[PDB]
């Protein structure tokens, strides 16, 4: 430790947001245990990766160009069009020409250092893939769009460098609890629950004696319990409980990241339920030793199957994750864990079949994963894979080989997944893990991935008490490999966030609760952003959201404080790229008030959703918007261009306190597209995007929605907004979307009937995946709601993916849900007020 080794470690600890070094709320090694730990998987990596594509993060994909798209290219052939200072020049090329292929065939079109570099962004094309398959190319052909691409010196590989570095059972004492003060209800009274726990399946649970609720309660007595120290599994929590009714819990884990008992003498402080979620399963203490309750406790310690058995197995395996099993099922899975074996689906199931609480049958658990090569040779199912990472399992071997799975998927499908992957890590018993290390590898490999795992570790650690000590070892861990360079810029981003978000807050407080922004609120909005600017503000910073994107200067004039409740900034900057073929600008919506974590969690699976979609050649153009969450109930969110909401819209010519009426949408529509042919491909759009938003809403539950949160671009695309947020319509389509496709008002439509064949086909195409769609939907709801119940809030998709039907009964069951939106009209979208 020179300074030098502390100076680097200062800096660290404000791109992280917390210090890793403060071990004044830990009551053991674990967490710098974790910090060395991670050191030989992080090196590793680093000394591994290639220096020139980890500094050109091509974002590519092996996947197959889509039906559409392919329809886009006319003659096997691509237009691209080159540029070198005031120069441009286009090139017919070919789908499968390499970025190497397409250079030269432009100097024999009339030295090695010059790359296919695109125009307004840092995004190379470059390595050894066929154009089609970037994804910039691919985001051109969906588009409508052309391809630009500037020709220049590949970037120096060296600015990326990184930096030199017993029989007995078991008993629990339970000495008393203390709390500062109570003053909450008079008396009442209270004992400590103590459950033994696994995968969230308790396996022991004692009580103590019930006392009077008063602000020191001591018992002080051994609880004893069922289980013997040496059938204790590793990952094993003692769970401690303080009912009256649930008020407090805190975990202990019985085995140590040295597979050694916890022994000794614990106080250890609580966190209080505040009236199924991640959050109670934390090994981690509260920090808030002051006004928290407190506990302390010592520690002293080959056959052939029945034809109708075969059978009654295979119906249990080709069951939902969310179908509960019985003790007969388990006790069928178990028995006949070898053929159970053969069924990479059945694994979930069978590890959910195991007694974790005796050490024999934990054993032969390991003996049955030995004989793992009919797992090995599956193919990756990322739903089944996912299932094995969630709150039902706990031990490592089982996590491992889920992970291990994981581990050929490639970069672009890592994105689709990083998300609920960083989340997933709170259901892991021990802060090194597998998963913790693939996450890391991951990122390391690639910066687009290191990234986004930066702004979503960073989300957690800066309003996730009971999980940022675990997430800021790991970002630490990223932080000290992805080069100095990545560090010079994340640096810069959290400067500009900080300094936009005390604007918000300032600018907020200001404003009442009352429906207008005041001329000396813009005044003082204008004031700061050139008080800041003008600073204070770098002359330049990757939108995060969209890290290709540079933003340089703010547009002061463009600037405003927004029609909302939530009085959320709208931010525009000019674009620091000369190269940009537009002048268009970069719009950021920074707003405190809403959780835009459980945005981002539904952003995410929308992009899923299309991914599924895509792989059966369907594009509902869903436009799921960039929002990064940065701290407690603030973040930033992306301004989709040429966009309006369709309240809006409605209150038009019309007025504010009435009415709706069916059109409007219609001549919006027609006013804002120049020729009639503009016009329908925006009729088309809406046929789409609108379909794509009712089946995705319905599936998530989150249909019924005011049009203030729908909104619509000015060339037909549809897009739900602000999930927030939290007589019953199962989604939003109301006579003014019909209108537009064409029948008022209970007829039919060339255009509703394409409509209703779009929504069928993608519903039959998210059921095919309805595996995978009920453990996203199942984490979510655990790691990023309120309180959940682990019956029927997750059973809702259950429901909604109408699970055990045939093609025929879902297409009926859907056609029924556009048919009740038909039926109530303007209902529910009136009764709101
Ligand atoms: C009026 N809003 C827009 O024009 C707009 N809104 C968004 C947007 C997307 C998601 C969310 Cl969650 C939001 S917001 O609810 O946080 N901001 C907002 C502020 C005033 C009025 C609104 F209707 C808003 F949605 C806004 C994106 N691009 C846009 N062009």
């Amino acid at each position: 430790s020179s300074e030098e080794s502390q100076a680097f470690q200062r800096q660290l600890t404000a791109l992280i947001g917390y210090d890793v070094t403060d071990v004044s709320n830990v009551h053991d090694d674990e967490l710098e245990f974790t910090r060395r730990g991670l050191v030989t998987p992080r090196m590793a990596e680093v000394a591994s990766r290639d220096p020139k594509l980890y500094a050109m993060h091509p974002w590519v994909t092996s996947k197959p160009l889509p039906e559409y798209l392919w329809k886009k290219i006319a003659n096997n052939c691509i237009f691209i069009v080159i540029h070198r200072s005031t120069t441009s020049q286009t090139i017919k090329v070919s789908p499968d020409d390499t970025p190497g292929a397409i250079l030269q065939s432009f100097f024999t079109k009339m030295e090695q250092d010059f790359v296919l570099r695109v125009c307004g962004r840092d995004e190379y094309l470059v390595g050894e893939t066929p154009i089609k398959n970037f994804q910039w190319v691919r985001h051109c052909l969906k588009n409508g769009e052309e391809i630009h691409v500037v020709l220049d010196t590949p970037p120096d590989p060296a600015l990326d460098e990184v930096r030199k570095e017993c029989d007995r059972k078991f008993r629990v004492k339970i000495r008393g609890i203390d709390i500062p003060v109570l003053p909450r209800n008079t008396d009442l009274t209270v004992f400590v629950e103590a459950n033994i726990q696994h995968g969230q399946q308790v396996l022991c649970q004692r009580r103590t004696s019930p006392k009077p609720f008063t602000e020191e309660v001591l018992w002080n007595v051994w609880l004893e319990f069922s289980i013997k120290i040496k059938d204790l599994p590793k990952g094993a929590l003692l769970n401690l409980q303080i009912y009256c009714q649930l008020l407090y819990y805190v975990n202990l884990l019985l085995i140590d990241h040295r597979f050694l008992l916890r022994r000794g003498e614990y106080v250890l402080h609580m966190w209080q339920i505040s009236g199924f979620n991640a959050d109670k399963l934390t090994s981690a203490t509260n920090p808030d030793k002051e006004n928290s309750m407190s506990i302390s406790i010592l520690l002293d310690n080959r056959a052939e199957m029945p034809n109708q058995l075969r059978k009654q197995l295979e119906a249990i395996i080709a069951t939902d994750p969310l179908n509960p099993l019985t003790a007969e099922d388990k006790e069928l899975l178990w028995h006949f864990r070898y053929e159970s074996l053969k069924h990479p689906k059945a694994y979930p199931k069978l590890f959910s079949s195991v007694k974790w609480g005796q050490q024999e049958i934990v054993a032969k658990t390991y003996q049955l994963l030995a004989r793992r090569e009919v797992w090995d040779q599956s193919a990756l199912d990322v739903g089944l894979t996912m299932q094995l990472l969630d709150c039902n399992f706990s031990d490592e071997n089982v996590r491992a080989i889920a992970v291990q799975k994981l581990e050929s998927l490639e970069d672009d499908d890592v994105l689709h997944y990083l998300l609920q992957l960083v989340q997933a890590v709170k259901f892991e018993p021990y802060h090194d893990s597998a998963l913790a290390r693939f996450l890391l590898k991951r990122g390391l490999r690639n910066k687009r991935i290191g990234h986004f795992l930066f702004w979503f570790l960073r989300s957690e650690i800066a309003q996730s008490r009971h999980y940022q000590q675990r997430f800021a070892v790991i970002l630490e861990a990223y932080l000290r490999g992805c080069g100095t360079a990545m560090l010079h810029d994340f640096t810069q981003q959290v400067q500009v966030i900080e300094m936009l978000q005390k604007v918000t807050l300032d600018i907020k407080s200001l404003s009442a609760e009352k429906y207008d922004v005041s001329s000396q609120v813009i005044s003082q909005l204008k004031q700061k952003l050139e008080n800041l600017q003008n600073s204070q503000l770098p002359e330049s910073f990757r939108v995060p959201y969209d890290p290709g994107l540079k933003a340089g200067a703010l547009a002061i004039e463009k600037c405003k404080v927004m029609a909302s409740k939530k009085k959320p900034l709208w931010l525009e900057f000019k674009c620091a790229d000369p190269t940009a073929l537009s002048n268009e600008t970069i719009g950021i919506i920074f707003k405190h008030g809403d959780d835009l974590r459980q945005d981002m969690l539904i952003l995410q699976i929308l992009r899923i959703m299309e991914s599924i979609w895509e792989t059966e050649s369907l594009d509902l153009c869903l436009l799921p918007y960039g929002c990064i969450s940065t701290g407690d109930k603030i973040g930033m969110i992306e301004i989709v261009k040429d966009a309006t909401t369709i309240a809006k819209i409605q209150q038009s010519t019309v007025g504010n306190t009435g009415a709706f009426k069916d059109e409007v949408l219609n001549h919006w529509l027609k006013e804002k597209s120049p020729t009639e042919e503009k016009f329908q491909a925006a009729v088309e759009r809406f046929v789409y995007s609108c379909a794509g938003y009712c089946v995705a809403t319905f599936v998530l539950g989150i249909g019924d929605r005011h049009n203030d949160n729908i909104m619509i671009t000015e060339t037909g695309n549809l897009f739900h907004i602000d999930f927030g947020h939290i007589e019953r319509v199962p989604f939003v389509l109301t006579p003014d979307f019909l209108f537009v496709m064409g029948t008022s008002g209970k007829k039919t439509s060339p255009h509703f009937q394409k409509f209703q064949d779009i929504c069928v086909k993608a519903y039959l195409a998210l059921r095919h995946h309805t595996n995978l769609l009920i453990i996203l939907f199942s984490m979510m709801l655990m790691t990023g709601m309120p309180q959940l119940t682990s019956k029927e809030d997750i059973e809702y998709i259950r429901d909604a993916l109408t699970v055990g039907k045939n093609e025929e009964d879902a297409k009926k069951y859907f056609l029924d849900q556009i048919e009740v939106c038909r039926d109530k009209g303007w209902t529910v979208q009136f009764n709101w007020f």
